[PDB]
């Protein structure tokens, strides 16, 4: 239900190696972790949660840009990029995150499946 | 297919559906030749836009026709047209995606050049 | 000036008027303490958010509402919010702009680093 | 002024200096007339590109020689050129801002319209 698709907008591939953490809202306005994983050498992450594991609520993916750009050789700016939003998975509706990378700026866009 | 295209409505959070494009090549006088024609579905893609046979090395562009999108989607949009012109390195068996998102008064293009990061 | 912003609504083609934010600065433990808020005027600008004094060289978290930005507009966006998280090196004067283009469905956000 | 331009580069941080343009106004048979080049300065941007007088409402075409910006800048270049096309209103002095986003791969074209 929750995919990403990391590209490098300096190189023009996918962003491989990319560790992310799914967190989910709880109550009293926290966070929980429900799963983390590092993208694949096509700037995805498979089977990263379940269907059961993605109710409605509010979502937080942190994805480790920093390392990302350090292990490349550029120094960036952001310590982190963080996509927060509200999730609707009732029906079909996948998620996919899409995010654009550069050492001084990121787009993150969403691409939500109807059901 | 060497050409692929992926193009996202920023407002919607959907591909965008149904955006008409064209693709030209750049000839020995400096003109324009159209080589293909197309429209995307409903993810945004156009499947075997072009053959490798019809993909020499050469500069290239795409048009796509976002005013038309915009308009349809009852927007006022900015730009006439979106236009990603490049000189394509086909060899090697490199393939380009050319990935659009689209905002009424905003794009980006971006190409992406291989399958996998290194 | 150190810390300046210029929001951008990708759908007007205007700067993004009353977008509210806030300014927070990582401490010692490693949480955040919030040393200033604002709203954008009509130039998607925010005019003396925070002065040198309050901007030491550290880790700082801007946080943009934009989903009550685009619920104002009329729209349902995808975030709840666009966060922006940087290590600063004011020392010097150099000034800071954050630069964020928004969509309902997607946010770009650069630095310009001056 | 009418037209203004806003060049940053996604990669250093800074805006992009030294960037060559060109201003085209779509002539009635569908060709294209130049009226207007230049180089961004240091902030990004050209000052004083046209006048009023020179921009009616129109098609317009500037194109920004990006090739040229990241090949001197030591890095690779997927576009051979970064082209902004649009029907301008300058109607109830209306002017535009064209806000330019580069990385090698990737660029984001943006408009901003302002009364002033
Ligand atoms: N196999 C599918 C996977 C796929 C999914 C999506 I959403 C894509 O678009 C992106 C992704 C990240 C970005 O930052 C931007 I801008 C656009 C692409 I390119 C590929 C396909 O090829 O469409
Ligand atoms: N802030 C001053 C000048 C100014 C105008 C604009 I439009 C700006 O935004 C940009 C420029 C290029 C980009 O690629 C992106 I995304 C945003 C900035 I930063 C500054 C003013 O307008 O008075």
């Amino acid at each position: 239900p929750l995919m990403v698709k990391i590209l490098d907008a300096v190189k023009g591939t996918p962003a491989g190696s990319v560790a992310l953490k799914v967190s989910q809202k709880t109550a009293d306005g926290g966070w929980t972790q429900i799963a983390t994983g590092v993208t694949d050498a096509t700037g995805e992450i498979h089977n990263l949660i379940t269907e059961q594991q993605f109710p409605a609520g509010v979502y937080r993916v942190e994805f480790d840009t920093k390392a990302y750009w350090t292990n490349q050789g550029s120094t960036p700016f952001h310590e982190v990029a963080e996509v927060v939003f509200d999730a609707h998975p009732e029906g079909h509706r996948h998620y996919t995150l899409a995010l654009l990378l550069s050492p001084f700026s990121y787009t993150t866009t969403a691409v939500v499946s109807s059901v």
